[PDB]
């Protein structure tokens, strides 16, 4: 008995009409006195319906170019489905019904079956497009990942960017390709049995290209702020529907399997039904098997158990692992000791902070909640992602940080990919890629200069606005063929195959997972009806024989995988083994 608030008949923007009758244009404005649509250069006055709603039907079809004219001012459509000339230009009318999908036998993917692979379309290939990315899908399938996690695609200003400056949420960023190129990428992924997930940003709009306030200032509020402007007012139903209609488009019209919601703590809403709950209702109304994940630092199980999201990106594991390997203590890393004992605890508890004091200077509070309600798949774990690489001054990867060996890097992979939690890898991680992932942008004018200055002051640091910073972040695919890159890749393939094939690692219950330590050796034990596995990781500087590790059970005898391919049950510094 939840009923969607959305009806194609009243859809804001430009929507093709049935029977080849053309396009219906609709907008909401609280302040304009005159309202017109300019289509292929010709202006037509729109009909006032009440409630600030304006409408017009014209015989123009998909491909027509338009914007709205508010009190004589040409203004881009916030509901644009494509912006071929960028965020300050005319929109194109898009018809989602003409693409020939071939994925009728694809029925989504469960979270417990996801191994995420985070892609940035612009850097993932030389071309930096969907079409070039699609040619890497067979590689990803063979690698053994099961779900692609795409960084944000909403149109933003400039010729490159991470995606978090998105401003026109319904319009896929034109430099990556046209709408049908994105559909082709999803269709190709589904053919190979891969899920595709999209990063969406419903806590803020980027600084350039967001014209919502030109239509109605009340989309936003001064009660609080975003990084770029006034806060998104979820007490305003039109604002709620902007984001729920967007989520529905990505899932229904582009066939995405799920969404990753950026910075959910900053989707502020005091409404009786929280916007996160309504998002879940609205996407579930579509009647598929779509997933919703939250990027949330609050260690708050209610996101799953009350808002009915599927899982949470939970960084305590990542942070505990990084501190273990580097000793670093700047910023939020000061929240963690690291080490075998510490890692055993964080895994045991899912996340570390369950209400205890977070003593990080500038952020002091009682952080988190008991994790008991959450099951292993509800936690998304990683040792690398876009933020944990790119928010570093030089954008260096884990194996490129001072004091980290390739042996330690490979051990960390074994830990991540044998846990029952839902893992995520960042593009190129699997071959210990040589290239950084730096923060880059391409804003115009004074805003561009402010970005460059802001980055300098925050922390030489690579200028985010420089072309070189973007190019230096491009993946080098050929390097995976050789040397330590190939060795690391061989290990990732072996780990992913085992995750897939090993009947005990199929465990997805925290009841069946225990952890502990002996000195600097971490152990992780899984026991099910199918048998027993133990992962031992030597986080020390010395060599440790598995037979001398003190354990509260008898260690299994069979060596299933050693991260350095050794024959004997001995762990050099940083090395790991899986036994059964
Ligand atoms: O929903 C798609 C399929 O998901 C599962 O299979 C995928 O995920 C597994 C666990 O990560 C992988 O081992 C496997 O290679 C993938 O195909 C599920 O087992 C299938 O029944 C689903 O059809
Ligand atoms: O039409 C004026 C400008 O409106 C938008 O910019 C406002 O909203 C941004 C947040 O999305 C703020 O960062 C900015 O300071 C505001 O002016 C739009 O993004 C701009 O392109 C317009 O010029
Ligand atoms: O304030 C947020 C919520 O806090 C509690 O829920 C969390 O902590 C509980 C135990 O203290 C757990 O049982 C629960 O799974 C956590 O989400 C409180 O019980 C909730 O009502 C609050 O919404
Ligand atoms: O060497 C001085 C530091 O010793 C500890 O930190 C080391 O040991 C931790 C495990 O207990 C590792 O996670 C960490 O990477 C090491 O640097 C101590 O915690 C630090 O406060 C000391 O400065
Ligand atoms: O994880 C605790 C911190 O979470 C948020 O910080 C960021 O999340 C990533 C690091 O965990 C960052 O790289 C990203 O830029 C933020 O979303 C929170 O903002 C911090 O205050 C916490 O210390
Ligand atoms: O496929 C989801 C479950 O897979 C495993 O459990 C299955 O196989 C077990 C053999 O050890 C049986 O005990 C169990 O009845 C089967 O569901 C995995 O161990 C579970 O955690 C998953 O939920
Ligand atoms: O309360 C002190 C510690 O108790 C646990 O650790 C002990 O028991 C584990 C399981 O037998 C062993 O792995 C470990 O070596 C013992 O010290 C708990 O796991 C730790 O977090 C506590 O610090
Ligand atoms: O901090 C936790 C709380 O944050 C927000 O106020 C949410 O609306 C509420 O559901 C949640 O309990
Ligand atoms: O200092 C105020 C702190 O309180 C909070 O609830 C947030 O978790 C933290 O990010 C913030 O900095
Ligand atoms: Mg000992």
């Amino acid at each position: 008995s939840f009923q969607t608030q959305h009806d194609p008949r009243t859809r804001l923007g430009a929507t093709p009409l049935p029977g080849g009758a053309g396009t219906r244009f609709r907008l909401w404005t609280s302040t304009a006195r005159t309202v017109a649509v300019r289509v292929n250069g010709t202006e037509h006055v729109m009909t006032s319906l009440g409630g600030g709603i304006y409408e017009l039907e014209l015989p123009v079809g998909p491909g027509a170019r338009y914007l709205f004219v508010l009190d004589g001012v040409p203004t881009p459509d916030p509901y644009a489905r494509f912006l071929p000339d960028g965020v300050h230009g005319e929109a194109e009318v898009v018809d989602f019904g003409t693409f020939d999908w071939t994925d009728a036998d694809w029925h989504g993917i469960k979270l417990a079956d996801c191994v995420f692979y985070e892609v940035h379309v612009g850097t993932f290939t030389p071309e930096g497009t969907y079409r070039a990315a699609a040619e890497k899908l067979p590689y990803l399938k063979e690698l053994g990942v099961t779900a692609i996690q795409v960084m944000p695609l909403a149109a933003f200003d400039g010729q490159r960017g991470w995606g978090y400056d998105g401003a026109a949420f319904y319009a896929p960023y034109a430099p990556y390709g046209r709408p049908e190129d994105l559909m082709a990428l999803v269709d190709a992924a589904h053919r190979l049995g891969l899920g595709v997930f999209l990063d969406v940003v419903y806590n803020h709009f980027g600084p350039s290209g967001n014209y919502l306030s030109s239509y109605a200032p009340s989309y936003f509020t001064d009660r609080f702020s975003s990084a770029w402007g006034m806060g998104l007012d979820y007490a305003e139903p039109h604002m709620r529907r902007y984001v729920t209609g967007n989520a529905r488009m990505w899932l229904r019209d582009y066939h995405f399997d799920g969404l990753r919601l950026d910075a959910t703590p900053y989707m502020t809403d005091d409404s009786e039904t929280h916007i996160l709950t309504e998002l879940a209702q609205e996407i579930h109304e579509l009647g598929g098997t779509h997933l919703l994940l939250a990027e949330d630092h609050r260690n708050l199980p209610d996101l799953v158990t009350v808002n009915h999201l599927d899982g949470i990106w939970t960084d305590d594991f990542h942070h505990e692992t990084r501190v273990t390997l580097t000793g670093e203590q700047e910023g939020y890393y000061a929240g963690y000791r690291g080490g075998a004992e510490a890692l055993a605890y964080t895994i045991r508890r899912g996340w570390r902070y369950e209400g205890q004091f977070w003593a990080v200077k500038g952020e002091e509070h009682e952080r988190g909640h008991p994790s008991d309600a959450l099951e292993a798949p509800n936690f998304v774990y990683c040792i690398q992602n876009h933020d944990q690489i790119g928010n570093r001054p030089l954008g260096e990867r884990l194996h490129q940080s001072d004091g980290v060996t390739l042996h330690e890097y490979r051990g960390a992979a074994a830990l991540l990919l044998t846990l029952p939690m839902t893992p995520l890898l960042f593009q190129g991680q699997e071959w210990a890629a040589s290239t950084p992932f730096q923060f880059f942008s391409d804003h115009a004018g004074e805003l561009g200069q402010a970005v460059s200055e802001g980055r300098k002051k925050e922390f030489d640091v690579p200028d985010p606005q420089a072309e070189q910073t973007f190019l230096n972040s491009k993946l080098n695919w050929a390097e995976r063929e050789g040397g330590e890159h190939a060795r690391t890749l061989r290990l990732y393939r072996d780990l992913l195959r085992l995750r897939r094939e090993d009947p005990v690692l199929h465990n997805r219950q925290r009841e069946n997972l225990t952890t502990g330590h002996d000195g600097d050796v971490l152990w992780v034990r899984t026991v099910t009806g199918a048998g027993e596995r133990v992962l031992l990781w030597n986080l020390g500087q010395d060599t440790r024989a598995v037979a001398e590790v003190k354990l509260p059970f008898t260690v299994p005898r069979r060596l299933l995988l050693h991260t350095e391919g050794r024959e004997d049950l001995t762990l050099g510094a940083g090395e790991a083994v899986l036994v059964g």
